[PDB]
């Protein structure tokens, strides 16, 4: 297992110029001729030809229209093609190879391969190797000319990169389509597809140039009617772009393009984006409110690539966050201006604490510019995606609105032709930084370690308050945990946001203020600070880091009901929820090892439940937020504060604080389910496939989510209100009806009218396996059979394993099953998947990613499946460098 290191970066000794390609699709195999125009490099030291190329059978190879003969000029191993020095011309030359495929019989999903009935690509990181020879790295920027043939009846529609610059009929049935794609690009941005494909179309005219651009969006027949929203959200992204960022599509035509089979949600390939369905499709008869934002997401994701990725793309994949971490906080900024509802920012907030926090304090730790890998397969991350993001949007909170964009405009006009590092990107906003700050000695060389130190810092604050002198202290101190990637931990460059409220009022003592923490503490003072204050401490969640804020429940009451930041409220909700499950986890610990007879609990705090009431009462405040306060912190995110974590006395726990809050409130609860339907369910737009309203879907956001507090509670004929939430137009309702269900005699019952619904669209069947699969039944196992059995089947549809196995492995109680059965069910679908893809077997792992954070059985049963798995003869290079990783060897 070759590891390769950043530090061993070297330009390659070739040069790739023209990539001339052939694709010649057939019944039971793909036949692909390509000829690359090379030429040898000023780095070139007479070394061997080695090209990339995996599962490739040749058929001949050839160098300047002469064939090199297998042993005596080349030597291939089904991964690398070398060719000897002595035969590689001194100058420009062409290589050429005939090679057979066979996309049919690809269920890796990477390279060429069938997804129902479309032929579709997936070329990065490392795909296109799998589709020809080639020099398989993002710093081989090459021409494209590419000729794809198919039979005409199956496949009618053909794409590729670039202007499809001829058609032409063959003999015997065929067809074939040429696209020429003149502008350099990496060979993972590399793009084909052929099917029976229906579209949706519009013209988009730019906003400077005045160009018109096509914009199609494609899908198998049965599902063209689900493309408007995408469609929407295209030219939103564009727009948005466009307004924020000043920047314009260059190309005459986007392709988007749904398929049933694939890896991830989306691919940005240039001019051609290839869609997960359940990422670009939805309906409002068959899909839940997600989808929704999960489409604008996705689409202005992909589309955001445009420029940070595809015209600045990446030297090498180290550099990876520069295109993914800026890309998603591009997207941020996009879906906070689309939504216009807080819950958007902390919907991502709530993400990073739990799942990359987690990953973050796991065996697992990087930063988000990892020194090593072995599997590029392994290296998108939640840490180089979402931290990388926290980082990316860091340059904004320290630079402001004005000199972010001077300095973003400074990295796309300086790299717009080119590769580039992360240190380019650091260079451009230093440049802003030393506009900012008024004098050029001014630097970001500290800001630099964001992308080379692991771990979540932690950030504590003490307080000083003198009434006297109307002067007041902050105190504030980091610490990074040291871990297996840096023995010595360095201050970081940290920008906290903060506000100081008035207690007495609830007002605002000072103007929008960041601290720039540079050291390992600095003390911040504030004069003419007329009362205490109570500090509103890294508004918008200005860091990513863990918040020690040493404030009292009384002042995060007070910040919950009346600060003016959304995350800071939230925050301090969560804070106090932490502070009590920690004390009842305790407790109930205490209780379970002493094998007490009697104990005491100590109660939620009362002022603390009048505040959520206050809040929930409060008709102008957001229901999406809402939503959050009522519900307890996720578990991924409370395990980050818990030693050898008793997952039974945790659900004990959240039981008590639930039914604690649910005794005061659940009056107010069914009250508000009650008066919000009206709103929640407007039927008005259900028809108007373009008309999107955040604030309504956050509506039933909260009803769903009373709902559940409701049924879990047994409130009074709750089970009249469920089964009438079951006969609703909205797939989010009637799944939740499925759900709420589950503590009820008609659980069945609403399993079968729901699989109904259901059945019939593929995406919705999908959402409905995940709601089964979450469902808090008793007999999940029995039902997670009957699923297998009956549903599920050997289906090698990655959306239809995940949502059948994924889901579960949140259900607490019953997943960490003591016997480990969970587990063991999980290792087997890992192993079973392994074989077809590694790619979605190493993503079935996550649960198995905090495994060193439970009680010590649970660890031990964990770590016996691991061991399990990593002792499989046929284990793939994937699966096996995440587990040796994930289990310390
Ligand atoms: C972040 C999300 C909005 C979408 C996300 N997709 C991406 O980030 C794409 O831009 C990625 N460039 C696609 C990708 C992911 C993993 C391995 C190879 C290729 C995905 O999950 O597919
Ligand atoms: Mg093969
Ligand atoms: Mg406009
Ligand atoms: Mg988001
Ligand atoms: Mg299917
Ligand atoms: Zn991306």
């Amino acid at each position: 297992p070759k590891i390769h290191y950043r530090k061993d970066y070297k330009p390659s000794g070739f040069i790739i110029n023209q990539v001339t390609l052939n694709i010649n699709i057939h019944d039971q195999e793909t036949i692909v001729r390509s000829v690359l125009d090379m030429d040898i490099s000023k780095h070139n030291v007479g070394e061997d030809l080695v090209f990339d190329g995996v599962g490739l059978k040749i058929n001949e190879i050839s160098i300047n229209n002469k064939k090199l003969v297998e042993g005596e000029e080349y030597t291939y191993d089904n991964e690398f093609l070398t060719i000897f020095s002595k035969f590689v011309p001194k100058s420009k030359f062409a290589f050429s190879s005939e090679v057979i495929i066979h996309p049919e019989t690809n269920y890796a999903l990477t390279g060429l391969y069938k997804s129902k009935n479309i032929i579709v690509s997936q070329c990065e990181a490392t795909g296109f190797r799998r589709i020809t020879f080639f020099i398989d790295r993002p710093d081989m920027m090459a021409k494209y000319d590419v000729t794809v043939t198919a039979d005409k009846e199956k496949y009618p529609v053909l794409l590729s990169n670039g202007d499809k610059v001829n058609e032409f009929e063959i003999p015997g049935g065929r067809h074939g389509a040429r696209f020429n794609d003149p502008p350099l690009k990496p060979c993972y941005l590399f793009a084909v597809v052929a099917g029976d494909l229906k579209h949706l179309s519009a013209t988009y005219i730019t906003k400077y140039t005045k160009k018109k651009v096509e914009l199609y969006v494609f899908s198998e027949e049965k599902y063209v009617s689900k493309l408007q929203w995408a469609l929407e959200c295209l030219k939103k992204s564009m727009a948005f772009d466009e307004d924020y960022f000043g920047l314009e599509y260059d190309l005459s035509r986007l392709n988007l393009v749904a398929v049933s089979d694939f890896n991830v949600g989306a691919m940005e390939n240039k001019g051609l984006n290839i869609f997960n369905a359940n990422s670009l499709l939805a309906s409002k008869k068959n899909s839940i409110d997600f989808s929704y934002a999960r489409i604008l997401t996705v689409v202005g994701h992909e589309y955001f690539h445009q420029y940070t990725g595809n015209r600045v793309t990446l030297r090498d994949w180290f550099q990876l966050t520069l295109k993914e971490g800026l890309t998603v906080h591009r997207e941020n900024l996009f879906s906070e201006e689309m939504t216009k509802t807080v819950t958007t920012r902390l919907s991502h907030v709530d993400l990073l604490r739990s799942v990359q926090f987690l990953e973050d304090s796991s065996p697992l730790s990087h930063p988000i510019r990892p020194e090593s890998y072995v599997s590029m397969e392994n290296f998108y991350t939640t840490t180089v995606y979402d931290k990388g993001s926290e980082v990316m949007r860091m340059y904004l909170t320290i630079l402001g609105e004005e000199y972010y964009k001077k300095g973003f405009d400074i990295y796309i006009k300086k790299n717009d032709g080119n590769t580039a590092t992360c240190e380019d990107f650091n260079y451009a906003m230093e440049q802003a930084y030393k506009m900012k700050k008024a004098d050029n000695s001014a630097n970001l060389n500290q800001y630099l370690l964001w992308f080379s130190q692991s771990g979540t810092p932690h950030v504590s604050f003490k307080y000083n308050y003198d009434a006297e002198k109307k002067q007041y202290s902050i105190h504030v101190n980091q610490y990074t945990k040291p871990d297996e990637n840096q023995k010595e931990k360095k201050p970081l460059f940290i920008p906290i946001s903060v506000g100081l409220i008035n207690p007495e009022n609830g007002k605002e003592m000072i103007s929008q203020t960041t601290l720039e923490l540079t050291k390992e503490s600095d003390t911040f003072v504030f004069n003419n600070i007329a009362v205490k204050p109570i500090p509103s401490l890294f508004r918008g969640f200005s860091a990513p880091v863990y918040i020690e804020d040493q404030l009292t429940d009384e002042e995060r009451i007070l910040l919950l009901k009346y600060d003016s930041d959304a995350f800071v409220r939230y925050n301090s909700c969560t804070n106090i929820y932490m502070k009590q499950i920690l004390m009842n986890y305790n407790e109930f610990l205490k209780a379970k090892n002493e094998k007490l007879e009697s104990f005491q609990l100590t109660p939620v705090n009362a002022q603390f439940i009048d505040a959520i009431k206050y809040l929930l009462e409060d008709p102008h405040a957001d229901a999406g937020f809402k939503s959050y306060i009522v519900s307890l912190p996720q578990d991924r995110y409370i395990i980050n504060f818990v030693s050898n974590l008793d997952t039974d006395v945790l659900a004990d726990t959240k039981e008590y604080i639930y039914k604690q809050i649910g005794d005061k409130l659940n009056d107010v609860y069914y009250k508000m389910f009650k008066s919000l339907e009206a709103k929640a369910d407007d039927l008005t737009y259900f028809n108007d496939e373009s008309h999107v309203d955040f604030d309504q879907m956050n509506m039933r956001t909260l009803r769903n989510t009373l709902l559940s507090l409701l049924s879990k509670a047994q409130y009074p004929n709750i089970l009249n209100e469920i089964i009438e939430h079951s006969k609703s137009p909205y797939p989010s309702n009637w799944l939740t009806s499925l759900s709420v269900s589950a503590y009820f005699d008609k659980y069945f019952e609403l399993y079968d009218k729901t699989y109904k619904l259901s059945k019939d669209d593929e995406l919705l069947l999908q959402e409905w396996l995940k709601t089964v699969s979450r469902s808090d039944r008793k007999d999940i196992y029995e039902i997670l059979k009957k699923l297998e059995n009956e549903v599920l089947k050997d289906s090698k549809n990655p959306n239809d394993i995940r949502a059948v196995y994924l889901p579960f492995t949140n259900n607490l109680r019953r997943f960490h099953d003591i016997s480990g059965k969970g587990y063991k069910l999980i290792a087997e679908v890992i192993t079973k998947t392994d074989k077809f893809n590694p790619m979605v077997a190493t993503q079935l792992c996550e649960p198995f990613k905090l495994w060193n954070k439970l009680d010590t059985k649970r660890q031990e049963l964990m770590l016996n499946e691991m061991n399990t798995m990593l002792q499989e003869p046929q284990i793939s290079n994937n699966l096996k460098e995440y587990l040796l990783r994930l289990t310390n060897k």
